């Protein structure tokens, strides 16, 4: 409506202080040329983001007007799990207050939505989400100060008379995606840059869609990961964004002209069924068709920043103390998900560690699907995936497993308390692939 590019409005601390409150209610809006009912935060979809920096007190109101209960996940934000309660139901009618202090040792993008075990993708895909970033010292040095900067929330939709789609039980299964491929709940963007450097904060807010990322004609600089900055960038060709993932990128204009940010063709493993004689099988349903997310536009003669040699030392993490493994494993007609076996219990502990010591998770995918692994609180470094050497060091804290493959995770223990891990397609979360980590 306004600037070419719409983005979220956002929320700053004031003297240290956010405290803001929200309601999650049925809210009618214009989304992509049309009027429907969507679940928003603060009357947005996405809903606003918030932006603080270390050591500020966030008190966030959470005011539920939802006809089912809900709950708020802090995701990637290493604070108590007594705030970031999983557990938590806040009832239809009722508030609740979350309050914390901003992590010193943190910098970057991470975002909020509902965590209520079971109820969580249908009211994910309804927009239920915003984000959270944590500004740092580091965006004063002059090559990330002078770059232009935008997020760009990744999530898709489907609409079904004026309201978000409802789930089928195929979507149970695979998690759902919607034909409406949104950016900041915009379709297709476009983005007339006006620096030849652009700082893009990416958020895949997706129920299960994943968004191979590919600017034409351009590489991209990955200088940000889920939960922290790289120690220098990483020129990369694409970038596969799993829903959950965060990362951020510098883009180097090199030319005026139009650019295509394209989310490529991608097969994730999900499933349909056939029926071809006798049959009723299930059958994969192949690569994503291609999609454009936005439209960038160089400015004229672009002459973009050198990138920055250094960002972020990343910490040398102590001797881990035990190794863990925990595998995954799918029964895909019975759309139910397991690890080590198990469905989760919110009675049963799985795991029990010591706070500040640091363990070795290795996180094997024996399904066929993608699955994106999730750990709350405790934010890890992928050592490596598929037994492939990860080629950075950054705090993350969502790791996409392709079928058969193994992240080896370090995981420094944090806050104590009981929080959980489990899969990011929340479709899959919701029918049980989640566990309790007890931490003392
Ligand atoms: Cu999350
Ligand atoms: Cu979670
Ligand atoms: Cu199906
Ligand atoms: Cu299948
Ligand atoms: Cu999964």
């Amino acid at each position: 409506g306004g600037p070419s590019f719409p983005e979220p409005k956002v929320v700053r601390s004031q003297g240290g202080l956010l405290s803001l409150k929200l309601s999650a209610t049925p809210t009618p809006l214009a989304i992509a040329g049309q009027r429907a009912t969507l679940l928003t935060y603060g009357g947005s979809f996405p809903g606003p983001t918030l932006r603080v920096r270390p050591r500020d007190t966030v008190r966030l109101t959470l005011e539920n007007r939802l006809p089912e209960p809900t709950n708020l996940h802090w995701h990637g934000l290493p604070i108590s799990p007594k705030v970031d309660d999983p557990f938590l139901e806040i009832p239809p009618g009722e508030s609740w207050t979350y309050e914390f202090t901003v992590p010193k040792e943190l910098a970057g993008t991470f975002w909020y939505h509902p965590h209520l075990h079971g109820r969580v993708a249908p009211q994910l895909f309804a927009g239920l989400l915003g984000a959270l970033v944590v500004e740092s010292s580091l965006d004063a040095i002059p090559e990330l100060r002078e770059a232009e900067e935008h997020l760009l929330v990744l999530k898709d939709l489907a609409l079904q008379g004026g309201r978000p789609a409802p789930h089928t039980p195929m979507d149970w299964m695979n998690g759902k995606e919607g034909d409406l491929v949104l950016v900041n709940g915009a379709l297709r963007p476009t983005l007339v840059a006006q620096k030849a450097t652009l700082r893009l904060r990416l958020l895949n807010a997706s129920n299960a869609r994943y968004y191979r990322l590919a600017l034409q004609d351009h590489p991209l600089y990955l200088i940000a990961a889920d939960g922290g900055f790289l120690e220098e960038p990483l020129e990369v060709s694409e970038l596969l964004l799993a829903p959950g993932e965060r990362a951020e990128v510098l883009v180097r204009l090199r030319k005026e002209g139009r650019f295509l940010l394209q989310a490529l063709p991608y097969d994730r493993g999900a499933m349909g069924m056939m029926d071809m004689g006798g049959m009723a099988h299930a059958m994969p349903q192949g690569p994503s068709r291609p999609e454009t997310l936005l439209y960038l536009i160089a400015p004229k003669n672009p002459k973009p920043l050198p990138l920055p040699k250094a960002l972020s030392p990343f910490p040398t993490l102590p001797a881990p103390v035990v190794t863990r493994r925990l595998v995954l494993t799918e029964d895909m007609m019975a759309a139910r998900f397991f690890i080590n076996g198990q469905v989760f219990d919110h009675r049963r502990v799985d795991l029990k560690g010591q706070a500040q010591t640091v363990e070795v998770w290795e996180v094997e995918n024996q399904g066929d699907m993608d699955h994106p692994f999730h750990l709350h609180v405790h934010p890890f470094q992928v050592l490596s995936v598929g037994g492939r050497p990860f080629p950075y060091r950054a705090w993350k804290d969502v790791v996409n497993l392709k079928a058969g493959e193994v992240a080896r995770l370090l995981v420094p223990l944090r806050e104590k308390g009981r929080t959980v891990f489990h899969c990011h397609i929340v479709e899959h979360e919701d029918r049980g692939m989640m566990g309790v980590l007890e931490v003392g």
